[PDB]
């Protein structure tokens, strides 16, 4: 995240720190619980990955400092991609990982809202995009979950900042016209979360940019409320 501050702990009880064990154990990206099996991540997390028996998820997490060899995680047992997916600029960034074990919830793991089709109407003005990526582009991975509040963008202002690029209705950006705080390097597959009603929901889960927190170019995230039937569909299959 960059031009963030520090998240208190339990502020973001939905945001997962997904690693990877293939060399060695590092971060990979972010995800959201969804559901008590459910993980909802960005597609494009998965490039290289030949099996889910690579991957630790871990909830209840503020610091990454807390994850050593015997810290608790969830083995993920399938890794479910859009099949219409091919890279993040073109869209269908997502991906959902459903765990080998159900999420005990409590204040420090539960899942958020999905937004309502109803609410592809509705205009947010409080959306915080969270994650322990980089703060600039040549940086490291951060300790504590970093937090941003960044404005929605509409699609016509973002078409117009990526020239060359289609900017469709299944995408949705946020950032400052003038730049300063986005989502940047470990940062993707993390949510972008807008409180409405006092109820938090899961507008955006962090896509790409050129580069970060730059003037005129809006962090891209998928459009979450056009992939709630798909998520249904996979989540709820019989
Ligand atoms: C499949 C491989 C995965 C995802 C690749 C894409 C991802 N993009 C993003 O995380 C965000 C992009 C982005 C998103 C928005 Cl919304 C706006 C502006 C953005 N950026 C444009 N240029 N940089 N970021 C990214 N993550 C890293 C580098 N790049 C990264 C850095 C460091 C570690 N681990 C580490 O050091 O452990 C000790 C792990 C990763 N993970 C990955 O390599």
């Amino acid at each position: 995240i960059v031009g963030g501050t520090a998240s208190v702990r339990g502020e973001w009880p939905w945001q997962v720190t997904l690693h990877t064990t293939s060399p060695t154990q590092r971060h990979l990206c972010g995800g959201s619980i969804i559901g008590n099996q459910w993980i909802l991540t960005a597609a494009h997390c998965f490039y290289g990955v030949e099996s889910p028996k690579i991957l630790r998820v871990y909830s209840g997490i503020l610091n990454q400092s807390e994850i050593k060899e015997d810290t608790s995680f969830f083995g993920v047992q399938e890794i479910i991609i859009h099949d219409q997916y091919k890279m993040a600029e073109s869209g269908y960034d997502i991906a959902l990982l459903k765990l080998e074990t159900t999420v005990g919830y409590g204040d420090s793991q539960r899942p958020i809202c999905l937004p309502s089709k109803g609410d592809r109407n509705v205009i947010y003005t409080d959306c915080w995009v969270t994650g322990w990526g980089y703060r600039k582009l040549r940086d490291k991975i951060q300790n504590t979950l970093q937090k941003a509040k960044i404005p929605l963008v509409t699609n016509e202002e973002c078409q117009k900042r990526y020239r060359g690029h289609k900017i469709t209705h299944k995408m949705i950006c946020a950032g400052y016209r003038e730049g300063g705080k986005d989502a940047c390097k470990g940062d993707s597959g993390g949510p972008l979360s807008c409180k409405h009603n006092e109820v938090w929901h899961l507008v955006g889960i962090t896509s790409w940019g050129e580069g970060c927190a730059q003037r005129e170019r809006p962090g891209v995230y998928t459009n979450v409320v056009e992939y709630v039937d798909w998520i249904l569909e996979k989540t709820q299959a019989v």
